[PDB]
């Protein structure tokens, strides 16, 4: 009679019948299942009481607009959103349902991958921050645990970037570009930063930019590539600028020696493809701005040119639980 029923998957996945099958895969929740209507599998993410505060709903909401205003294959489309409460009074749960990929950008860093591989990942990446530009959308905050992939190694990216406070259980902020890190003004290329330190990461196998805050974290790159010019430090705010010019200074390390070829693959295909990926790498990981390359450019590196023309409720502010709580339910009901 009823069109959902429940299971304990340390959550409860209350979902249509016509999901089974389900299993964990990854922590809102997410699990595996068999979609019998559309006979394939998916993935379904459980959003809990998404209005509960300010965080929780401002991103469950913008995210679930700014679906309908993407189309892209490298960027997450859902196949179905519903919730098994019947009535705003009673609404808790959002439930999302897209295509069930093969594994999380994480697993994948880990591997050692030609550079075919790498080169399609990262030509991927960029298309994708290519169409959230075009639709007028900087996401400022892509990390590797947001991006899936297949088998075959195409690539989705699964979240919207930044629009705060957690009472739970961390964000990670290893992939967020200086703009983010010391509060400038941002423009498109704020994105190739973070698609820089993945490809880093892919090639030495660790995080390029850990620490405990950003205090730590800015220690990392500057040691790393170096203090940025006095062109850089005039487009600081003159607090965070007394903060940069005060730091111990750093020469900063050629990218031979941060990436040197030991790390990259026995022919000259190899030896050719592995400079060029240094290059690549050396025109991302600019701390400025206005040197650091741009998504159109990135895009016909030789690097990453081998792989097409054809691959070419507005946000709203502050508001209550209850008036969230409607927001939201509308939406997942049009
Ligand atoms: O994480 C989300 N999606 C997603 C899809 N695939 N994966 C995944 C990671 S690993 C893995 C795996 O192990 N698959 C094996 C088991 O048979 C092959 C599959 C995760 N979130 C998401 C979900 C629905 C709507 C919106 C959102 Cl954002």
């Amino acid at each position: 009679d009823n069109q959902f029923y429940s299971v304990e998957v340390d959550s409860t996945f209350t979902v249509l019948k016509r999901y089974q099958n389900l299993k964990p895969i990854g922590s809102g929740i997410v699990c595996a299942a068999y979609d019998a209507v559309l006979d394939r599998n998916v993935a379904i993410k459980k959003l809990s009481r998404p209005f509960q505060n300010q965080t929780h709903a401002k991103r469950a909401y913008r995210e679930l607009v700014l679906m309908k205003c993407v189309n892209h294959k490298n960027i997450i489309s859902l196949l179905n959103v519903f919730t098994p409460q019947k009535t705003l009074e009673e609404f808790q749960d959002v439930y999302l349902v897209m295509e069930l990929m093969d594994a999380n950008l994480c697993q994948v860093i880990q591997m050692e991958l030609d550079h075919e591989r790498m080169s399609y990942l990262l030509y991927q990446m960029l298309c994708g921050i290519k169409h959230l530009h075009s639709a007028g959308i900087i996401h400022r905050d892509l990390k590797p645990s947001n991006i899936v992939v297949k088998s075959d190694c195409t690539l989705k990216i699964l979240d919207f970037g930044l629009a705060s406070f957690m009472m739970t259980p961390v964000v990670t902020r290893y992939y967020r570009a200086p703009e983010v890190i010391l509060g400038m003004g941002y423009k498109e290329n704020v994105d190739i930063w973070s698609v820089g330190c993945i490809m880093g990461e892919m090639v030495r196998h660790k995080i390029l930019f850990p620490g405990r805050d950003y205090i730590d974290q800015w220690n990392k790159v500057i040691e790393q590539l170096g203090t940025p010019c006095p062109e850089f430090m005039k487009k600081l705010q003159p607090t965070v600028r007394n903060y940069v010019e005060n730091r111990p200074k750093y020469a900063g390390l050629t990218f031979p020696k941060l990436f040197p070829d030991s790390l990259f693959p026995d022919s000259e295909h190899n030896k050719l493809k592995a400079s060029q990926a240094r290059d690549l790498l050396s025109k991302m990981l600019v701390i400025d701005p206005a040197k650091r390359i741009s998504v159109d450019d990135a895009l016909q590196h030789p690097y990453i040119n081998v792989w097409d023309p054809a691959e070419e409720q507005l946000d709203e502010r502050e508001h209550t639980i209850e008036e969230w709580k409607e927001l939201i339910y509308k939406e997942v009901m049009n």
